[PDB]
């Protein structure tokens, strides 16, 4: 299909986020590339407003689980790849991320091509955070666990929904759960694929650029669709 073909090679990615969490306003710019053939993403994010007022790990899904058109869909599962099917015109991705016993993020993003570049533009609003909670208190380890993203079709919206649980490691050894509810709807008028139930198996590694003095995050991520047998 048309959408599929856009992802056969390495595609440059731009991410732009504006956020307001409990009145802390901030912006982030990210750049990198994706290679859907291998389900592979490499991205570097920079907080352009100064210090990020929330922990970097709490934004990973928004920035990436943010560009799920880079997932590797096995050949036998290609009829289930909503994300690429919506391209180049793109999709709106909305989430509510509920941090257990703390606040929530509401995110609205548009993911689309601008020329040959895949762009993820996000607005994030966070409310109800506790001043000395794990988020505003910066008590989360700088690392990331592997998770499954459970996708179902949303025929009424010509799109999909997803549900999953992110577990952020707390510096005391405990875990901060971040429940994710997600909805995606196409922007353009092309045909899109409405998938059978399946999941994305996602693995992410966070690192720092030793030469970077701005507040930043380097992300390496692999994403593979699964849950449907050949």
């Amino acid at each position: 299909s048309k959408g599929e073909a856009l992802f056969t090679g390495v595609v440059p990615i731009l991410v732009e986020l504006d956020g307001d969490v409990n009145g802390h306003k901030f912006s982030v710019s990210g750049e990198g590339e994706g290679d859907a053939t291998y389900g592979k993403l490499t991205l570097k994010f920079i907080c352009t407003t100064g210090k990020l007022p929330v922990p970097w790990p709490t934004l990973v899904t928004t920035f990436s689980y943010g560009v799920q058109c880079f997932s590797r869909y096995p050949d036998h599962m290609k009829q289930h790849d909503f994300f690429k099917s919506a391209m180049p015109e793109g999709y709106v991705q909305e989430r509510t991320i509920s941090f257990k016993d703390d606040g929530n993020y509401k995110t609205r993003a548009e993911v689309k091509f601008e020329g040959d570049t895949l762009v993820n533009r996000i607005e994030l609003k966070g409310i109800d955070f506790k001043e000395d909670g794990n988020i505003l208190g910066h008590k989360l380890e700088y690392n990331y666990n592997s998770h499954n993203v459970y996708i179902t079709a949303d025929k009424q919206k010509n799109g999909i929904k997803a549900n999953f649980k992110i577990r952020h490691n707390i510096e005391d050894g405990s875990v901060q759960l971040a429940d994710h509810y997600q909805q995606n709807t196409p922007i353009g008028d092309g045909p899109v694929l409405l998938p059978d139930n399946h999941y994305l198996s996602t693995q992410s590694a966070l690192s720092k650029d030793p030469n970077e003095k701005r507040d930043h995050m380097v992300l390496l991520e692999f994403v593979t669709a699964a849950g449907i047998t050949h």
